[PDB]
DNA sequence: TGAGAGCGGCGGAGCCAGCAGGGAGCTGGGAGC
RNA sequence: AACCGGAGAGGGAACCCACUC
DNA sequence: GCTCCCAGCTCCCTGCTGGCTCCGAGTGGGTTCTGCCGCTCTCA
């Protein structure tokens, strides 16, 4: 991507479906997405138990 | 006194205790008589 | 011609990997 | 000699910095590892 770019492509809007598939960029930008879930759940747990 | 051997020794957050600095308040030395 | 069974040992520390959430 | 006002000492207070304890629940495997050098006394 070009330096300053904030268009919706440039900084994560999927346009997409899964039956239609990603775009590599799409994709990798996806993985950043669901990894933050991933982390969370197993972050949560030490606080509830807790 | 030499081999066998016994052992002698060589990360982060958040509550509690101490310290430092700063005033109100009391008592001796001087101000008037 | 004459009795003829029978057990008991494995423990701890540390580390890593993995699983279900 | 008399009462009294102003600085020096006593107290408490506030504020700040250093120190101790906690960090989900289960489960299954495997692997390494449990000290070592030598120094003096004894049997031969």
């Amino acid at each position: 991507f070009i330096k300053d770019d904030y268009g919706p492509e440039s900084r994560g809007f999927v346009e997409n479906s899964y039956l239609a598939g990603l775009t590599p960029t799409e994709f990798f930008f996806h993985a950043m997405g669901g990894r933050e879930g991933l982390i969370d759940t197993a972050v949560k747990t030490a606080e509830t138990g807790y």
